[PDB]
């Protein structure tokens, strides 16, 4: 059902919580889609789940840019380098089963829980003082 629960840990910009919160609701879309070993549905929802990480990394970026963060460079390529794995994990799903996606899930959380509270978390600050919301 779900996998992972929203938790102020997660906390941000409240517009940034709007996407973070989004990612998670696909990581339980993908979650349940296994549960019910609908493999076209997981390869969907995984899909869409990669297209919209992509645009929510674009959305932080340009938040880098117009306010001159200082850190934009290295985020950035901690952005591009998960792309480039998100795609290879994908490439797994064409011939994989449920289990995969399980697999593939337990990496896709252990990231982004992890970036959202190590990386995201130093941009706060800095933006909200620049009035960023």
């Amino acid at each position: 059902d779900v996998l992972v629960k929203w938790s102020e840990d997660l906390a941000n910009l409240p517009s940034i919580d709007t996407q973070h919160k989004r990612l998670v609701d696909y990581i339980n879309d993908l979650y349940r889609a296994a549960r019910r070993r609908d493999m076209d549905k997981a390869r969907e929802v995984f899909d869409a789940l990669k297209n919209y990480a992509v645009e929510h990394f674009g959305y932080e970026e340009r938040l880098f840019a117009d306010y001159a963060y200082p850190e934009a460079t290295r985020h950035k390529e901690i952005h591009r380098r998960f792309v480039e794995t998100v795609l290879k994990w994908e490439k797994q799903l064409a011939a994989g089963d449920p289990e995969v996606v399980m697999t593939t899930l337990r990496g896709l959380v252990d990231w982004l829980v992890n970036h959202i509270m190590k990386e995201d978390k130093k941009y706060e600050a800095y933006l909200r003082e620049r009035g960023v919301s």
